[PDB]
RNA sequence: UCGACA
DNA sequence: ATGTCG
């Protein structure tokens, strides 16, 4: 039912899938882009709709911040839970960069807790993701 | 069937 | 329109 809307949207932004991966984190009320990767060579959607949830776990809690995550990616959202990122992405010289990434992220969910509720943006009663590239 | 990314 | 990540 309602939007919570102090929180954080994060949300993926490809060219090719597998292509170019970015993504980015912002304020859902506002739209303030609180962070923003610089684009990954190679990857998928799905690992960077994971590498967002996880870059906005830590960015909250080095922040002190209880405000929950918005994700429109059920895939990822999963991912996050099992800490787990179960990519059919090759591995090799051109994909090494973005699977270190998600090695590492998943070593961060390993090693932390948190209790931030990762939450699923409803595109079809609100609309795109505040964090959509569009 | 559905959630995304192009 | 057609394609890929899940
Ligand atoms: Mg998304
Ligand atoms: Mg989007």
């Amino acid at each position: 039912e309602e939007i919570i809307w102090e929180s954080l949207s994060v949300d993926v932004g490809s060219q090719g899938n597998p292509g170019i991966v970015e993504y980015k984190g912002v304020d859902t009320k506002t739209g303030e882009v609180l962070f923003e990767r610089e684009p990954i060579p190679i990857g998928t959607n799905n690992m960077g709709e994971f590498l967002a949830i996880v870059h906005g776990l830590r960015y909250l809690k080095e922040r002190n911040s209880r405000k929950p995550i918005y994700s429109n990616s059920q895939t990822a959202i999963k991912w996050v839970k099992d800490k787990k990122a179960k990519s059919t992405l090759v591995r090799n010289e051109e994909t090494a960069l973005i699977w270190k990434l998600v090695d590492e992220a998943e070593e961060w969910l390993n090693t932390h807790t948190y209790e931030t509720p990762i939450l699923k943006w409803q595109t079809d009663k609100w609309g795109e993701i505040k964090a959509d590239y569009g």
